[PDB]
C-alpha cells in the first residue's frame, strides 16, 4: 500500500536541513543558484530512485528489506560493500540529526536566560542525553514507532502551513529582524550570491545534500508491506516529487521575503535595501548570521521536534538491522559477532551504532558533520547506480520500473565527480575501501 | 647480454632533469628534502622494476617487446589499458625532452646576442624544427641509432666527469655568480626549504619524477637480445642503482657549493652568506633564477645534446611500435587503422605521435609539461604494479625475479595517492579512463 511507504519516505527526507539551514543556504548562494542546488541534488537522487525501484521489481523476494533485495539480485560482491557503506552512513546520519536537534534547543534556551555550561559545550550534553533516550525507543517500543507516525507528520505539515500563512502577514514590529513582504527590491537583491568567508558552491551543496537522501527508507521494509513490487516504485518516486516541490517553494519564498545582514534596532530611512530601514555592513538578528527564521506562531519549535527526532529514529533502527543481515550472510568473517541478538532485535549492534553516533556527536558543529554525511550517502548511491549498470552489462531482469536503462551510469558518474569535488581525500579513501571490499569478496572460497 | 640492456636504460633515465632542472629542485626544497624526493621517486620505480622483471621471467616469449610480454602474461584486460597509457606517456615525453632541448638552446643564444622572434616564441620554432628532424632519424636511420650509442653515452659521462672535476677548482672570477667551494656556511644554509611563490613539496616532486622513469626501455626490446630472462632482471635493477647514486651525488654536491639568490657584480664584505660578498634580497645569475649552473669547460652544452636528444629519440621510436602491436591484437576496433605500415615500420603512427608531440610542444614551459608526464608515467606504473598483484590473487608463475611478492600492492598504492596529490582532477579523469577501458575489454565478444 502506498500510504505506508510514502509516509515513511516523505517523513525521512524532510529532516534537519529544512527549517534551520535552508535559509542559510538560500542566503549564501542566493535564489537563482540555490534552486540549482535543489535540482542537481534531486537529479542525483531520482536516478538512484529509478535504480532502487528497478532492483525491487525483478523477483518475489518478500523477506528482508534493502539488503535482502539488493544483494540477492546483484550478487554478494556489490551487496557486501553497499551493506557496509549504507549501514555506516545511517550510523553517522543519526549523529547529524541529533546535533541539529540540540543546536535548536540551546538556541531556544539562549532566550529566557538559560546557560548550562558554555555556548557549544551544552550541545554535547543535550546530544548525550538525546541518543540514550532514542535507544530506549529503539529497543523497547516498536509498536508506538510504526503506528502513530501520521500524527508525527501532520504536526510537520502544520509547521509548513503556518510558515506559509505567516509570511503573508505584515508583522510591523518584526521588520527590524529582516522580515518584509514580497517586494521586488528584495527579490532582485537576493538573486545573486554573496558567498561568505570560506563557503563556495559545492560547500553549500555538501551542506544541503542530506536534506534529499532518505529515499531508501521506503524500500527498507519489504517483509512488512503487502505487494512490494507495485508500492516501492511509486511511493519513492512520488515522495521526491512532493519534497522537491516543497524545497523550491520554501527557498524561493524565504529568499524573496527576508533581507540578508540586517540587525534589529530603532532605525529609519530619512542603496541596497531601498526601504524604510537602514543598517550597517560591519549583525545578530539577520538572515545569514542566525540559523532559525520564523514568520509567526512558534510551534515551528515543535515542527523541529517531529522533523529531527523522527528522521534520527528512522536512521537508528535502520543501521543495525541492515548490518545484522550483513553479518548473517557471513560475507565478512571478522564481523560475525554482530548477528546474535535478544524477536530478532540486535542489541550488540545498537552499542556499535551508539558509539559511532556518540563519536561523531561530540563535534558540535552541523556544518562540519553534514559533508561527511553527504560523502557516504553519495558513496552508497554511486554503488547502487553502478551495480545496476554492471548487472545490465554482465547478464537479473529489470521488468520496467519506468526507466531501467543504462542512463544509470550517468547517475553513477554524477555521484562520483561531485563526491570528489567535495573533499577529494575523503572520496579517494572511501573508493579504495569499496574496491578492497570488492576484491576481498570476489576472491574468497565459498 | 647486460651491456645492451643497461646502456639503453641508463641512457634513457639520464635525461633532461639532470643538468637544467636538478639545481632548481635542490634550490627550492633544499638538500635534506630533495634527497627524500630522490628516495621516494626511486622506491616508487624500484617496485615497478621488480614487477616488470617478474613479468619477463615466466615464459619464453621471445617475440615483441614490452607489450607482447605484459599482455600475454597478464591478459588483454590489463594489457590493452597499459598499451594505451604507456604509448601516450611516451608520446608526450618526447615533447618534454624537446622543450628541454630548446630552452637550453635559446638560453645559449641569449648569450652572444641572438634573438629570433621573442623570448619564448623561438622555443616553439626550435621545437618545431627539432621534431621534424627526429622523424627523419626515426623513419630512415635505424642502424645508426642502435649502434654507436656508447659514443652517445661516453660524452655524457664526460659531462658528469668535468662537472665534478670543475666544482673542486677555485674559479675566483666566478664567485659573483654564486660559485664557491664546500664550506659549512653554505651547506648549513641550503639544508632547509625556501619554497617559492607557488611551489610545494609535491610540486617539485612532479617536476622531478620524469628523471627516474624510462626503466621500461630495457625490457622494450626482447626480440633483439639473446636470453631475455637473465638480462632484464639485472640490467633494470642495476641502472636504477647507478642513476640514483648519481642523482644523490649531484644534488648534495651542487647544493653544498652554490648559494641561492646571489647576483653577479662588484661587491665586498667589509648574516646569511657570511662570506666575502654581499647581495640584496629583492637577481639574474643566482641559483634559483637561472636554470643552468656550470662549473667549467662548457661541453656541458654538448652534454645536453646527448642527454635530451637521445632520450627523446628513444621515446619517439617506442610509442608507435607499442601502439602498432596494440592495434594488431585488434582489442580496440576503432584504432584498426594504425597497424598498416611500410620492414614493419608504422609510418601512419609516426604522424599521430608527431601531432601529439607538436600539440604538447607549443606550450613552451617545461614546468607545465613535466606534471602531465609524471601523471601518465604513474598511471602506467600503477597498472603494472596492480596487474601483477591481480594475477598473484587470481591464479602465470613468477619464477623469482628476486622479489615478486604481494608487496607490489604497496607499490600500486604509492603510485595512486601520489598521483592524486599532484593535480587530483587529472588523476580522476585517467582512472575513469582506465576503468572504462577495463570494462569495455572484459565484456566484449571474442
Ligand atoms: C575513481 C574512479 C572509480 C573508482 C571505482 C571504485 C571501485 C569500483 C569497483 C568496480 C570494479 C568492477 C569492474 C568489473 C569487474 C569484472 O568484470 O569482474
Ligand atoms: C589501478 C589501481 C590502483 C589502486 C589500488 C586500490 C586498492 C586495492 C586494495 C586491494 C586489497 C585486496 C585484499 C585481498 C585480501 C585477500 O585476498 O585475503
Ligand atoms: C581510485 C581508486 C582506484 C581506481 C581503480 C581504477 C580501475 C583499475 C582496476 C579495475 C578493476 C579491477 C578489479 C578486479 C575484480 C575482478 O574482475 O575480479
Ligand atoms: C564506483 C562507481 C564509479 C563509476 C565510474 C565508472 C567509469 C565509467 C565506466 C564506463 C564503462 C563503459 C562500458 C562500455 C560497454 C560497451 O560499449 O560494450
Amino acid at each position: 500500500w502506498i500510504k505506508g511507504v510514502l509516509v515513511r519516505c516523505m517523513l525521512n527526507i524532510w529532516g534537519v536541513m529544512l527549517f534551520i539551514r535552508l535559509s542559510w543556504i538560500v542566503g549564501q548562494a542566493g535564489i537563482g543558484l540555490s534552486v540549482l542546488v535543489i535540482m542537481m541534488a534531486t537529479v542525483v537522487t531520482t536516478i538512484t530512485g529509478l535504480s532502487t525501484s528497478a532492483i525491487a521489481t525483478n523477483g518475489f523476494v518478500r523477506g528482508g528489506g534493502a539488503y535482502y533485495l539488493i544483494s540477492r539480485s546483484l550478487g554478494p560482491e556489490f551487496g557486501g560493500a553497499i551493506g557496509l557503506i549504507f549501514a555506516f552512513a545511517n550510523a553517522v546520519a543519526v549523529a547529524m540529526y541529533v546535533v541539529g536537534f540540540a543546536e535548536t534547543v540551546v538556541e531556544l534556551l539562549k532566550e529566557h536566560s538559560i546557560l548550562m555550561i558554555d555556548e557549544i559545550n551544552d550541545i554535547r550534553i543535550i546530544g548525550a542525553i538525546t541518543v540514550v533516550i532514542l535507544l530506549g525507543i529503539s529497543v523497547a517500543g516498536m509498536e508506538w514507532e510504526a503506528k502513530a507516525q501520521i500524527v508525527l507528520l501532520v504536526i510537520l505539515l502544520l509547521a509548513i502551513g503556518d510558515f506559509v500563512i505567516g509570511t503573508f502577514i505584515p508583522l510591523e514590529s518584526k521588520k527590524p529582524k529582516g522580515f518584509f513582504g514580497y517586494k521586488s527590491e528584495i527579490f532582485n537583491e537576493n538573486f545573486g550570491p554573496d558567498f561568505r568567508e570560506e563557503e563556495t558552491f559545492f560547500s553549500v551543496f555538501a551542506i544541503f545534500f542530506p536534506a534529499a537522501t532518505g529515499i531508501l527508507a521506503g524500500a527498507n521494509i519489504s517483509g512488512d508491506l503487502a505487494d512490494p513490487q507495485s508500492a516501492i516504485p511509486k511511493g519513492t518516486l512520488l515522495a521526491i516529487l512532493i519534497t522537491t516541490l516543497v524545497y523550491v517553494g520554501i527557498a524561493v519564498s524565504v529568499g524573496s521575503c527576508v533581507v540578508r545582514d540586517a540587525t534589529g534596532n530603532v532605525n529609519d530611512t530619512i542603496d541596497f535595501s531601498s526601504c524604510e530601514s537602514s543598517p550597517c555592513s560591519y549583525l545578530m538578528n539577520n538572515f545569514q548570521v542566525m540559523s532559525m527564521v520564523s514568520g509567526f506562531t512558534p510551534l515551528i519549535s515543535a515542527g523541529i521536534f517531529s522533523a529531527t527526532l523522527s528522521s534520527a529514529l528512522a536512521s537508528l533502527v535502520s543501521a543495525p538491522k541492515i548490518f545484522q543481515a550483513l553479518c548473517k550472510d557471513n560475507i565478512y568473517p571478522a564481523f560475525q559477532m554482530f548477528a546474535k541478538g535478544y524477536n530478532n532485535e540486535p542489541l550488540r549492534g545498537y552499542i556499535l551504532t551508539f558509539l559511532i553516533a556518540l563519536g561523531f556527536i561530540l563535534i558540535a558543529e552541523l556544518n562540519v558533520i553534514a559533508p561527511i554525511i553527504s560523502n557516504f550517502f553519495l558513496a552508497s548511491y554511486a554503488l547502487i547506480n553502478f551495480s545496476v549498470f554492471h548487472a545490465s552489462l554482465a547478464k537479473w531482469r529489470p521488468a520496467f520500473k519506468y526507466y531501467n536503462m543504462w542512463i544509470s551510469l550517468l547517475g553513477a558518474i554524477l555521484c562520483c565527480i561531485v563526491m570528489f569535488v567535495i573533499n577529494w581525500w575523503a572520496a579517494l579513501l572511501t573508493y579504495v575501501i569499496v574496491l578492497g571490499l570488492y576484491i576481498y569478496v570476489t576472491y574468497k572460497k565459498p
